[PDB]
């Protein structure tokens, strides 16, 4: 697991790749970790944002599935042709496997141009894999192909450069601190989980559960920000607010737009909430919580930062600004996903994030939306 330690790369807001190999002769190509979907696609076609792409007629254990792919997005996509060839993963367990591999021809506000990655590597179920769900993940391949167990787990260091790791097939105990919590997935499809509670400063948002959960709550590397219903947004900001009223903000600043700066090195953390989300447990009416303070929800851009909690209307979503500051583990074989403090994470000499439990919560069905 020591070879896979910082095997993770990026740029902020650009996203976490893993370095991966495709084709005979392997063909190096940097790729997006992204537990929000579940196909592997790469550029292979001179897309000007492009360092490099798949070359599929260079690989002679390339095999055309002569079938076509095509993945939508809010206004944008990415098409191209299906196929299968032998990838393999440097700084990850040393196996090679065949895997299904998407090769992009064609795409719109896909790549982004002055990032480092080719691709991207869907972690998530066949569920949500296109074109229909026997098209099977990369993950699913690696599993059944090898002796690698069923569990990845990831460690996203934040800060410019970013860096992380993602330990496949096991956990490695000197990436976090404290215990290890966890919570069922709920279904396989998404990572989803449901949150049961969510308190600012130690106070309850005092909201039906199921507004956390609506219309449903995942864990997302793909995303950057903790993305929260609307409802539950306006809420939490509006006690956010309260708790840093000591000072102003532009109306810009809540919602993304405009940053706000202090002079380097005088940021009032104090002044700014911690927020603690409830995760349905292991067993029946228990949960545990998980606590992120604010240097998690600020990021940095003289000392400028950027409010990174923003809405949603496809429901919870935990990213980076989540993620970052715990130690998630993918446990696959067991139906569900744990939370510890990551070994990585920026601290308050103050304050302190973290992951306890037990705690007594009724009901905590009643919290899925349906």
């Amino acid at each position: 697991f020591v070879e896979m330690v910082d095997n993770l790369r990026g740029k902020s807001g650009q996203g976490y790749y893993v370095e991966m190999t495709v084709g005979s002769p392997p063909q190096t190509l940097n790729i997006l970790v992204d537990t929000g979907s579940s196909n592997f696609a790469v550029g292979a076609a001179p897309h000007p944002f492009l360092h490099r792409y798949y070359q599929r007629q260079l690989s002679s254990t390339y095999r055309d599935l002569r079938k076509g792919v095509y993945v939508p997005y809010t206004q944008g996509k990415w098409e191209g042709e299906l196929g299968t060839d032998l990838v393999s993963i440097p700084h990850g367990p040393n196996v090679t496997v065949r895997a299904n591999i998407a090769a992009i021809t064609e795409s719109d506000k896909f790549f982004i141009n002055g990032s480092n990655w080719e691709g991207i590597l869907g972690l998530a179920y066949a569920e949500i894999a296109r074109p229909d769900d026997s098209l099977e993940p990369f993950f699913d391949s690696l599993v059944k192909q090898t002796h690698v167990p069923n569990l990845f787990s990831l460690q996203l260091c934040g800060a410019a450069s970013v860096g992380g790791s993602m330990i496949i097939g096991g956990i490695d105990h000197s990436l976090y601190t404290g215990s290890l919590w966890y919570t069922p997935i709920r279904r396989e499809w998404y990572y989803e989980v449901i949150i049961v509670r969510v308190e600012i400063n130690g106070q309850d948002l005092k909201m039906d559960c199921k507004e956390y959960n609506y219309d449903k709550s995942i864990v997302d590397s793909g995303t950057t920000n903790l993305r929260l219903p609307k409802k539950v947004f306006e809420a939490a900001v509006k006690s956010i607010k309260a708790a840093s009223s000591t000072e102003k903000f532009p109306d810009g600043f809540w919602l993304g737009e405009q940053l706000v700066c202090w002079q380097a090195g005088t940021t009032p953390w104090n002044i700014f909430p911690v927020i603690s989300l409830y995760l349905m447990g292991e067993v029946t009416n228990q949960s545990f919580r998980i606590t992120i303070l604010p240097q998690q929800y600020l990021r940095p851009v003289d000392d400028c930062y950027k409010f990174a909690i923003s809405q949603s209307s496809t429901g919870t979503v935990m990213g980076a600004v989540i993620m970052e500051g715990f130690y998630v583990v993918f446990d696959r074989a067991r139906k569900r996903i744990g939370f510890a403090v990551s070994a990585c994470h920026v601290h308050d000499e103050f304050r302190t994030a973290a992951v306890e439990g037990p705690f007594v919560t009724l009901d905590m069905e009643d919290c899925g939306y349906n």
